[PDB]
């Protein structure tokens, strides 16, 4: 099997070491709607002028980026971005910067986010959500092959595509990594303990968020919450669960092993790695290479009514992108 894996790291590294660069320029494109917003940027769904090609367009402005410390970040994300390959991940097309603003054109992902979707319908059934997490198995399986950590799982960062897969954004927190590392990042509900315990920690994080996901889709909330964010660091390092009654026999097992508080004895950080997880009897009726080539039928589809169409984000205010007349902080985003 493995002469993938293999072929799909050189090809990585090979994007790795050399960044594709300056693909494009805003006026190719036609601004059409915000589909979000953030501390230094927005989201606009946009119209390629040529090919008639819906996208989406993140507009970071470069001078929030440096106020807020978020240089290191922004210039990883794309660079992670550009060099990755992989059904649910979402695709970068292309990358360009001006006077004002970095610029990152995305495969238009229809569907809306994970998490509007649970809110909305409450939780996912078993099957539901075991269909969600395979995919996030062997997303995961391909990023530690490439020796990237994730450390940003949440139901907010997977998109919902036409068929119901699922699209994988945000990279600004994905490292590359052999070893430890000690940065805490990540929304406190999904952090591991050895990431609170501030002794250093790897790629098996990963594992212990998927168990936080799957608890959540199947339950309709995280099994570790609270006002206080100290307090919560206090229920995750403890580790005790409540798992709800309707939860079967098997989905119970699956998530002690993967919400262990001791690394070295989670599942998929074992000798057996990600087959630990693949072989769980909860995933006994899953089929992963049928999941891989997408050829499963998906158990929600969103409302899909025609190619520029945007009901399944939020409605936001516009406002007008302005670029000065004069760079800003070309020294910091000359690798972007
Ligand atoms: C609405 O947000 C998106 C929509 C996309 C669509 Cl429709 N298709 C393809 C790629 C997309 C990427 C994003 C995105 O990168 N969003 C991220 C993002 C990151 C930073 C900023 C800033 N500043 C913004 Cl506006 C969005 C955050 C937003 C949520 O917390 C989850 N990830």
């Amino acid at each position: 099997v493995k002469e993938f894996l293999a072929k799909a790291k050189e090809d990585f590294l090979k994007k790795w070491e050399s960044p594709a660069q300056n693909t494009a320029h805003l006026d190719q494109f036609e601004r059409i709607k915000t589909l979000g917003t953030g501390s230094f940027g927005r989201v606009m769904l946009v119209k390629h002028k040529e090919t008639g090609n819906h996208y989406a367009m993140k507009i970071l402005d470069k001078q929030k980026v440096v106020k807020l410390k978020q240089i290191e970040h922004t210039l990883n994300e794309k660079r992670i971005l550009q060099a990755v390959n992989f059904p649910f991940l979402v695709k970068l097309e292309f990358s360009f910067k001006d006077n004002s603003n970095l610029y990152m054109v995305m495969e238009y992902v229809p569907g809306g986010e994970m998490f509007s979707h649970l809110r909305r319908i409450g939780r996912f059934s078993e099957p539901h959500a075991r269909f969600y997490a395979a995919q996030i198995v062997l997303t995961f399986e391909y990023l530690h092959s490439l020796d990237l950590i994730y450390r940003d799982l949440k139901p907010e960062n997977l998109l919902i595509d036409q068929q119901g897969y699922i699209q994988v954004t945000d990279f600004g927190f994905a490292k590359r990594v052999k070893g430890r590392t000690w940065t805490l990042c990540g929304t406190p509900e999904y952090l591991a303990p050895e990431i609170i315990l501030s002794k250093g920690y790897n790629k098996a994080v990963d594992w212990w968020a998927l168990g936080v996901l799957i608890y959540e889709m199947a339950a309709g909330y995280p099994p570790f919450f609270a006002d206080q964010p100290i307090q919560i660091y206090e229920k995750i390092v403890s580790g005790k669960v409540r798992f709800p009654s309707h939860f079967s026999s098997d989905l119970k097992d699956l998530l002690r092993n993967l919400l262990q508080v001791d690394l070295t004895k989670r599942f998929g950080n074992l000798k057996n790695g990600v087959n630990d997880i693949k072989n769980h009897k909860w995933f006994a009726t899953t089929d992963w290479i049928a999941i891989y080539q997408r050829k499963v039928e998906a158990p929600f589809i969103p409302k899909f009514k025609g190619p520029g169409d945007t009901s399944n984000f939020d409605d936001y205010e516009e406002e007008e992108i302005r670029v000065s007349i004069n760079e800003k902080c070309g020294k910091e985003f000359s690798e972007f």
